[PDB]
């Protein structure tokens, strides 16, 4: 009869935490818009909008401040168990490890709706800082309780307090990748959370999705391009050479949005300001040379930077090694991902498609004596 | 014929491993009965065909059962890393956790087909033994490198040698469920194995995503069996149970309806393994009881109900039936993930909105 | 719910013509065996039996004979039609559209008996007249009137080349053409098949089959190619590094069903040897015989042989044939089976309709400029 | 002995194996790096060419190992200096070895010997000083 290739128009679920429309170059997280709600909004407000759907009041986000504060501690055989891991893995693999080991000691009723949350929250980016800290043979360092969320992950990553600009920028990119549409790791987080397990298999399989082809991610390949270009004066004919060969140039032109989609711009003027107020490099100067000569013509067909382009750049900036780009990116979209599993635990019904069989019919089997 | 809830009845992808068929009751590995299959094929053949799609010849099955063979030895480390384990964990947890872990000493990525499958059908056995000899208390035991994989498995675990017969037994009912029609687990792996990341990670999501909820139904069944009581007792709790309007575990399938091949036949070996070798008499009293007394709603006792008795038996620990599924069903995951390794279809299904449009953000609530 | 990629293992129909075995590598035209009547059977009494399945008598073969021999004359009109044509067309497309034109001049469509003989009789006789008319043109040369005293194969080569043959080319010839006049089910067969279903006329089928049977670009002659491009023997170690790189099956070389030493290559390469130890040996076929050694002597245990094809090609070439023409050939003796099919799908009215899976949007909006 | 083969089995990740009392020293050695009991002829070999190998003339590494043991200390700190010491720059039979299998059949033999007609140095695995 009928059969989609790929469930690629099929509609999986009546979703209702975001909603992106290409025409109108609109993002809203629960019917809300990102730009004036990331204009005057912490991080910690967009996840408790994603994770309810009501804002909270002063006297609520303050107990919810002082919870996350409360758990940021790790347990130490958690830190013994990565003493034992070894040094050549991928930052990635280790952090879909110690996600899925996380469930051993947590386990097991009104209650268990909000602590699982928190928890998972405000867990991952110590771990993910100390498995990098453990990676070059350095101790890990215990988190404070005074600095900010932002302040305490940069505090545990370079062991230097930044300023409190460079906090809020981090927060601001944070709540920037706090939610998309549904997507390979999206739909794998509800199809195991349709089967109502624990959140914390759910985040489990779902960062093991979000694994990259090949162990790389689209901001190192970025980072490959842009160096692969080498000085200045060789922007022209790298960009020539890629347009003639009629391969999608890295870094320029997305896949749903053709309307100068606003995070693109929004994080480009986030990557303005930091690099004006900071020192410079040669980093920002290459990038708008190669730049403004890519969109000097690109812009006929309707390319434009996406957002992991200025995203490498400002991460780069922000004193923060290359390989741990997807653990970052990881951290918005677990916060997504508990979200999509709070919607999911309402209805109770596991996904249960079917299949066309291809092949043969009734053989037999062949003793070894023969074939 | 575009939105349906539950996401049934809509094809998914172009399976070539399992069929089956609700009218006739039958099942087949590409192509070949399953009874016929069971009946004179050994486990690591059924894996074979399974995998490359074709059976093997003389030379390549030895081959194959010399890489198992090398290399079922486990790396020390990864015994030090279980060593930190809780002991108040579940052994599935345990299990997914143990599988993240081996990517990391195996990241690596022509030869990238065949290693990672040898690897990960030989080390999982001996890590989910360790890890409930760990639980347990007693330190692990190295394999034999004389036992068959089913024989080694149960010196592994119950650190006795067991009778030949025995090990065809556990063979036998082992790749009795090396593959099944595509349910929940199978698609979680194959939308895993869409972004053709690597095998460690597909498997570890397919066992996290395996566990039921409180975390099958050979537990459950055998603690119905265990409660009923003594032979007299079984009319009293059967008639209560179907008089509170629930519906009796093990008994009645969705799809199947026929008396499905695997329940027969795990019925048949069960049968020849419990006179050669309490439970039995009142199992059977209160199987034949419940076939009697129903006689209309086409109730079967499924796989399950002989399978519980069969692993309790062979001597397992109640917790640990689930692994051995999980040690089943990860040739067909591995199945699974080289046929959509080719494909490269990265499902994305879209969602439809239906909250509001254009809100405002208030500074107080 | 099945669904089959490529419509491969469907009983497509109930064929009783032809069979093959796979394993013991035996073919069959109506349950014969393929040795058997190419021992000491001509083409004719092979396409005798393959239309009408019951050996023919001596009476009844002559009378064939003698209708095929006076049929061989082609109108004028065909050839003032292909003296329009370029000299650039490739020789199979102008044999299919002659083929198509051919059902201008006869529209019978209904006595019932000539229309079951007449027809087949003049589709068999008129196609190597049509292509060697077609040859000559292309290299600008007034066409030959055939000859009503030699052989079918005789005649061919006489109109091909205007140079009488021997008897013992015409007799490998014609024994070359009976193995090849028909194999399995295959796409241009399918074509056939599917375009007679509607029993419309032999004409149409036959244009339609010879025009799917031209493959991309228009295998032999490419093995010829490379056999020329390779050279002396001191070129050898290149092409055995290439195939050892590429992980590729080597054209020429193996069957894609056939691994057990088909029965067509043995017979192909005695009569090869046999023609060549007549007319004396010329050095590409020692180099010929050179490369197939150094192939075989590593290839073998990987199950890989030479195909009819590289046999046959040499053959070809050997005899005095262009390159260019070696399509026509096969076209003209597959002829032979296609007829067969016809033949045998008109008994029966079974018009091929199969559904299929829509994997499209279902519905949208149609943008008025937008 | 045991230590070397105890650190060649962890390098590769793998549990150091128990020494054997029942086989000769060699016989012994070859199956704490192997887990493979070799035959006597082996051992036997294994064993006059270690006792071939068993001691030279003064060289660097026998000279630091007296200087180091004049002061009359202990024998471990002096064997310790000594296997420190013998380490070569970047630590010549493997170097024969792997030579050996770079050059592979012998179609390519003509290159090695203009290599060292040309280069005229004494080609390593060849000769003593």
């Amino acid at each position: 009869s009928e059969f989609r290739p790929g469930l690629e128009g099929v509609p999986a679920t009546l979703s209702s935490i975001s909603f992106v429309d290409g025409q109108r170059g609109v993002l809203e997280y629960r019917g809300i818009s990102i730009e004036q709600l990331a204009q005057q909004s912490s991080f910690l407000e967009t996840a408790y909008l994603l994770i309810w759907g009501h804002l909270p009041t002063q006297q609520e986000l303050t107990e919810f401040e002082h919870e996350i504060r409360y758990h940021r501690r790790i347990k130490f055989r958690i830190r013994d168990m990565m003493k034992c891991f070894p040094d050549s893995g991928h930052p990635m693999d280790a952090l879909q490890a110690s996600a899925a080991a996380l469930g051993l000691f947590y386990s097991r009723d009104p209650e268990y709706i909000r602590a699982a949350v928190v928890r998972l929250l405000a867990k991952i980016p110590t771990m993910v800082a100390a498995f990098q800290l453990i990676r070059k043979g350095n101790d890990p360092i215990q988190p404070r309780d005074e600095l900010d969320y932002a302040a305490n992950f940069l505090y545990m990553l370079t062991e230097r307090e930044p300023d409190p600009v460079a906090a809020r920028i981090f927060d601001i990119c944070l709540t920037l990748h706090a939610e998309h549409t549904i997507n390979a790791s999206t739909f794998s987080a509800m199809v195991t959370a349709s089967t109502l397990t624990d959140p914390y298999a759910v985040v489990a399989s779902a960062v093991g999705t979000l694994a990259g082809p090949l162990h790389g991610g689209a901001n190192e390949e970025v980072l490959d391009m842009l160096e692969a270009i080498g000085s200045v004066e060789n922007v022209e004919p790298y960009l020539d050479h890629c347009i003639a060969t009629k391969t999608r140039i890295m870094g320029f032109g997305h896949r749903v949005y053709k309307v100068k989609d606003p995070r693109a711009v929004i994080l480009q003027n986030l990557a303005e300001q930091l690099f004006d107020i900071f020192g410079h490099d040669p980093y920002y100067e290459i990038a708008v040379a190669v730049e403004k000569a890519a969109a000097e013509r690109l812009s006929h067909k309707g390319i434009y930077p996406n957002v992991d382009f200025y995203s490498g750049l400002v991460y780069r900036k922000l004193g923060i090694p290359s390989d741990l780009f997807t653990p970052v990116f990881a951290i918005a979209r677990v916060a997504g991902w508990l979200a999509h599993w709070k919607e999911q635990l309402n209805e109770n019904r596991i996904f249960r498609p079917t299949q066309i069989y291809t092949g043969s019919h009734n053989l037999d089997y062949t003793p070894i004596a023969d074939r």
